[PDB]
């Protein structure tokens, strides 16, 4: 055959499945991608004026405590020692972030020892018992009190979900969001970095194999019947939109989206930190990314006097807009459960597997997706190709 | 012979010289150490109540951009991903540190962009031209202005050197101490961590070799004539006090010292950061070290409800007191230059080499010492043992 496996999509999920099949089974794998680039939403490319790497589908920071995934992805790229950190902009002052002794000192006026700070939160959050809460506004206040809630959460949350906190489930926060030390790593995980020569280089390396064929700029639904004709019992992995596979026969799945406003400024340094959250409602966007800071080890290939930055906005996502975050209304999660039924049928009837962010209506971190792929590979695909 | 090389001292300098001679030349090396422990001032040991590693000769953070040294020391111990960070305590508020957009925001009331902040420092430091300064107080103010100087430098400096800034050379600061971003790594170097099983374990590994013999609790001047008798043209490396070698025949070298006040507290967490500087004169000590935080990856072998901390004080150092920092008065640096003459004579007449912190009256970082040793090894010792 020309191929033994067809993979729809070239996000981390497709790529992984693909590469395993190529290197571990030695099969011929054909990757079909709609866009003109490899990588799915993880893709990054250089801004033309400045040369600086940016991400046209949202900023991507790689982090995992999953050693399996880590050793794996390191097979295809090295990482930097980048540790992600964030600052929160509120009333013209940049606060340390997330919530901890640092922010606490800046906001309530003076230093609180760890023990002091636990107590400070005790009194503040005493208003509502977490067992009481009816919506998102309460449940937070019940965890950290009104002063903090109103300053750092209320508007930020509102902007991100286009809504009032009072009209959101209480179940969306599940943990005390406060640290009683000065540690402001944003992420708790074992391993963390950025791909050394960027994501594009990395993603691309995953498909650079003597058994993988990649057709960019190709829609699967336009070429499916043709390709399956060439070798009919070659199986498919579909990482595209779940609902669309089944021609929305059952209602459109509901997604949240993002609009990105990307400017080049005539300064070498606009905020001196990669990410700057904006928590006051006076501003449309949720945060400003300044991309040079993600790779400071490159700042000798960077513009002395220019910098690229990007403002992130949120809204609901519909048609033509890129889907980013599943919304998961109740009326979404059953039309899902339903499509599951369809997919399984379709998986047994016609050897077509469903995976990844779009393919399962589900938020996935990068390592999550990669693992999800590796699961499917080992559990479903090894026997499916014998 | 029983030994081919005698090494006085077991600090990093001795150890290095020793280990190279043992592993690269295969010589028999006898290490003579006055204290009862291996390691010199780098040594660390567990506080008995809590089990927590501490440093009885000052806190030690390892950091280098010298790859040679790095690959070397990794031969004897692994390091953690510890990045050192510091906070400055001034008027009951803990400031981000060192001086940068962060501290700046906290102190002058609101966020300053990088460009804004450069300008802010322009006006502040405009008072005195750096070309003018007569003492340490001016030279700082000429670099960062009075508001900052007085808040974060004046008292801290005074405590550390027991003096008024106005009576210190202008040459002790040589660089703008301000960052125009939010990056608060304390150290600029390529590599940085803490020894995984502590320094004691590490240091000790360097002497664990089938050609190295270690006699703890032995003063060299008490046993020298004896040992050199056993094999008279076996050479010595002396890493002890330079002046004392030559029986202070030429004036006592002047050192600064430290007194450490070490307490165990009945709390799991006293300040939630490894180091907390204290910049106001209301406090005797310069900073408080809280040692559990140096190894957070151990906090599941740490006391749930106790923590060891330590307050650091400075003064001048004399006899019986441990020497820490060369003072380098003018009347010190010529009595030095002189002892150099003596040493070289003594090096040619009697094959006795002088090295390391004490042996050269000179502040040395760990990697500096190690490199200094490696220099001496390759340049003077290889031919000296043929
Ligand atoms: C804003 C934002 C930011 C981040 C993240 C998500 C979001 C939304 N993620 C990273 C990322 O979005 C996610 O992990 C991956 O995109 C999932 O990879 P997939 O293969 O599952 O989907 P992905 O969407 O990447 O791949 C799908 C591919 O299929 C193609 N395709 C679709 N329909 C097709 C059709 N009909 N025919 C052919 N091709 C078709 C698409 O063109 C696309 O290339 C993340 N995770 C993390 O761990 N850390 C982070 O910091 C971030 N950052
Ligand atoms: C407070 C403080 C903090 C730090 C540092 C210094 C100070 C003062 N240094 C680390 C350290 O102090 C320095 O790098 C080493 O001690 C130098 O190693 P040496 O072998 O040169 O001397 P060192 O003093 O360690 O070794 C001398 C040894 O010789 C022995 N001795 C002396 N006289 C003798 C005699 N007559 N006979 C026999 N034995 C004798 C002593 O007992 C001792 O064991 C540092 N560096 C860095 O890179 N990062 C850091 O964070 C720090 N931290
Ligand atoms: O300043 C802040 C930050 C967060 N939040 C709340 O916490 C949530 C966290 O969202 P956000 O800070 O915007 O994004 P992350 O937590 O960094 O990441 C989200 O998106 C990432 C990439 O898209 C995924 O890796 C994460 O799982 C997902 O939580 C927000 O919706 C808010 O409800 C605030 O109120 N204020
Ligand atoms: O809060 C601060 C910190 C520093 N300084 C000034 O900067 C100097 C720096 O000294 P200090 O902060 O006490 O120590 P380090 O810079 O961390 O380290 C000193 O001691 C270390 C270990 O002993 C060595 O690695 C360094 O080379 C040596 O500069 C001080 O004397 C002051 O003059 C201030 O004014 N305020
Ligand atoms: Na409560
Ligand atoms: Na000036």
């Amino acid at each position: 055959s020309d191929f033994d496996l067809i993979v729809v999509g070239s996000g981390l999920f497709g790529l992984t499945v693909a590469e395993r099949a190529a290197s571990q089974l030695g099969k011929k794998v054909l990757i079909v991608e709609k866009r003109s680039h490899l990588g799915g939403n993880a893709y990054s490319e250089a801004e033309p004026e400045t040369g600086i790497e940016i991400h046209k589908y949202g900023a991507h920071l790689f982090h995992t405590s999953n050693k399996r995934v880590w050793d794996y992805v390191n097979q295809f790229t090295a990482f930097t020692g980048y540790q992600h950190r964030v600052f929160a902009m509120h009333n013209g002052t940049a606060y340390q972030f997330p919530m901890g002794l640092g922010l606490i000192n800046q906001f309530f006026g003076r230093y609180y020892t760890p023990d002091e700070a636990r107590e400070l939160i005790k009194e503040q959050s005493a208003e509502i018992d977490s067992k009481d809460a009816t919506n998102l506004e309460e449940k937070a206040i019940s965890l950290i009190g009104r002063p903090l809630y109103e300053a750092f959460i209320r508007d930020y949350t509102a902007k991100q979900w286009q809504t009032d906190p009072k009209e959101l489930p209480a179940g969306n926060i599940t943990r005390l969001p406060v640290r009683y030390n000065f540690d402001n790593r944003y992420f708790n995980d074992t391993y963390e970095g950025l791909p050394v020569d960027g994501y594009a280089q990395w993603l691309s390396n995953m498909a650079d194999h003597e058994n993988i064929e990649v057709r960019l700029d190709t829609d699967w639904f336009e070429v499916r019947e043709d390709l399956r004709a060439q070798n009919p019992e070659a199986p498919v992995v579909y990482t595209g939109p779940l609902d669309r596979y089944f021609d929305y026969s059952e209602g459109h799945l509901g997604w949240r989206t993002l609009d990105f406003e990307t400017e080049v400024l005539n300064t070498g340094d606009f905020q001196g930190t990669p990410v700057m959250n904006y928590n006051d409602a006076e501003f449309p966007y949720t945060r400003i990314h300044e991309f040079r800071h993600f790779h400071p080890e490159r700042e000798d290939r960077h513009p002395k006097d220019k910098t690229v930055i990007m403002k992130e906005y949120s809204r609901f996502a519909e048609e033509g807009d890129e889907p980013y975050y599943p919304i998961n209304t109740p009326s979404d999660r059953e039309m899902l459960f339903k499509y599951r039924e369809l997919a399984d049928a379709e998986t047994e009837s016609g050897k077509v597997y469903f995976g990844g962010r779009l393919g399962t209506y589900q938020y996935l971190d990068m390592h999550m997706a990669i693992a999800s792929a590796l699961s499917m590979f080992d559990n479903k695909l090894v026997d499916a190709l014998k």
